[PDB]
């Protein structure tokens, strides 16, 4: 005759359950619950949060739904025909996670010599290929075609030694700081991400609108993780059974007003709230109403995957300051995370700090399959036939409380199905210089790896303005640009590549042989979807 302990017995009333009709074991079950109301790890995506994001991916609102492409103008970038780091020999590569060269306390786009820089992961098309490449254009030059490749930063390498995501700033003698992942793949191929940093020069030759690169100097770890506020390799590896992501990647500088340096990054919690089966048994993690928690707790607890899931999910964006070694950084402190998602979902990427008025706002991207909820992000591939968003978040102070834009923290929601040539991802917002209430949403268009069919390779999409309000809201805008514009310009609206949901519209977001095609094995591509009101 097991009995109801006190604050569980009122949530169990409260939500209207009939307490004689519980079992021994969910009494059993509903005790071990932590009513605890202490935040450990920053503001979190809860449970609830997720069920809203995904709710509202659904319903293809004009607000946070990502236009739709003109899928006929969508063209593989002509600088990706270049020079592969694993092969040394010319060869079609495609292009995925890009960042600018910004400054670090504004984030405008950094004019170098008359020069917008650019860089990205780039690589051949099914092959573990994962490099960055320098790109450049004139300054304020929209023309997609005119993008011109510098080459792999590290030169020739192997998978071995990997790099992925990062920023990257101006430094006073016009070398660029960058900031970027160093993975090595020596232990049974995993992915052992590390913060890095390295100084890059560059040689212009002016008669030809020629960059090279010239110098990389100063190249070396920053941070690995502390296990308290962010999780080690050797954590990870002590406690993975097989199906545990590993982070510590995708680092975002950006300075305060004093000139203080921080990264912004993707990582998962340590041991100040750390993976675990304990955390389905966190109230806080759940976000709802008592009675929708209640809900949620037996959902988690009857569904093997999902609590498989939940037992694992931990993902975090961390914060930390540099010392004021600029080309030769080292951590000067370590705070909490920023965001953390316990018990909802293992991986947030890119997280994106842009500083509007006096107010730091916190974007970054997910796939939703990467959460613990199964049946909320299946039901996005249902009405979709993809899974992605963009997340945000507002704060007062760059290094704590973050508030949830729109909410639940949803900014941007996927509007076609993965394996169309308009799919997106990896979004990630510039600020536009003489619009303090816009951000310049990037991202890269096309899924890699020809999922979209041979010859349809990631590229940079057109990029769109997005409306931040004052009252902690945002809304999508029918403003768009050339493929990879980063700088939002007087030029730069160009109506055209604006997408429609009609089949056989010359402008249409779907191109010929995708209208119905089947994603996700047999689900019709486009069926639920619906015009963005
Ligand atoms: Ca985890
Ligand atoms: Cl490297």
């Amino acid at each position: 005759k097991a009995e109801l302990k006190g604050q569980v017995k009122d949530i169990v009333e409260e939500s209207g359950v009939d307490t004689s009709k519980l079992t021994n074991d969910q009494i059993n079950e509903l005790n071990k619950i932590n009513f605890s109301k202490e935040a450990k790890s920053g503001t979190q995506l809860t449970y609830n949060d997720f069920k809203k994001i995904a709710k509202t991916l659904i319903e293809q609102d004009a607000r946070y739904a990502i236009p739709f492409f003109n899928a006929s103008k969508i063209k593989n970038m002509p600088a990706a025909k270049t020079l592969d780091a694993q092969s040394g020999k010319v060869e079609d590569l495609e292009i995925w996670d890009s960042w600018p060269v910004q400054d670090a306390k504004t984030g405008y786009v950094s004019n170098w010599n008359g020069y917008q820089l650019v860089i990205g992961m780039m690589g051949v098309p099914n092959v573990n290929d994962n490099h960055i490449y320098l790109l450049y254009n004139k300054y304020g030059d929209n023309d997609f075609n005119h993008w011109k490749n510098a080459g792999p930063i590290f030169g020739l390498g192997t998978p071995v030694i990997q790099q992925w995501s990062g920023s990257a700033t101006l430094n006073k003698d016009g070398s660029i700081q960058l900031y970027y992942t160093k993975v090595d793949t020596s232990d049974n191929n995993t992915n052992h991400q590390k913060l890095a940093s390295a100084t890059v020069y560059l040689n212009l030759e002016k008669d030809q609108d020629k960059i090279s690169i010239a110098h990389v100097d100063n190249d070396h770890i920053v941070f690995e993780g502390d296990g308290y506020h962010y999780q080690t390799y050797d954590q990870w590896k002590e406690t993975n059974k097989g199906a545990d992501n590993i982070a510590m990647r995708d680092a975002h500088v950006i300075d305060d007003d004093n000139g203080n340096r921080y990264l912004v990054f993707e990582a998962s919690t340590g041991t100040e709230n750390y993976q675990g089966d304990d955390q389905i048994y966190q109230w806080l993690n759940y976000g709802g109403t008592n009675k929708d928690n209640l809900g949620d707790f037996f959902q988690i607890l009857s569904n093997s995957d999902i609590k498989d899931r939940a037992k694992w999910s931990n993902a975090a964006i961390g914060i930390i300051k540099l010392n004021d070694d600029v080309k030769n950084p080292s951590v000067a402190k370590v705070y909490s995370p920023l965001i953390s998602a316990p018990m909802v979902s293992d991986e947030i990427e890119r997280p994106d700090v842009v500083k509007l008025g006096n107010k730091y706002y916190l974007f970054a991207a997910t796939r939703l399959n990467r959460g613990s909820n199964d049946d909320a992000w299946m039901a996005t591939n249902k009405a979709v036939g993809d899974n992605v968003a963009m997340i945000g978040y507002v704060s007062d102070n760059l290094t704590h409380g973050y508030v949830p834009l729109n909410e639940s923290g949803v900014v941007l929601t996927a509007s076609v199905p993965a394996n169309w040539r308009t799919a997106t991802y990896s979004y990630y917002a510039v600020p536009v210089e003489g619009r303090d209430d816009q951000l310049l949403i990037t991202s890269y268009i096309t899924n890699r790896g020809e999922v979209a069919g041979k010859g349809m390779h990631a590229t940079w999409a057109p990029s769109f303005l997005l409306q931040i309000n004052p009252d902690n809201t945002t809304t999508v805008l029918a403003k768009m640009t050339n493929q990879g514009d980063w700088i939002w310009d007087d030029s730069s609206e160009n109506p055209d590549m604006m997408g429609v949901l009609e089949k056989d519209a010359p402008n249409s977001a779907a191109l010929p042989g995708e209208w119905g095609k089947p994603v996700d094995w047999d689900l019709i591509g486009g069926y639920n979807l619906k015009p963005h009101q």
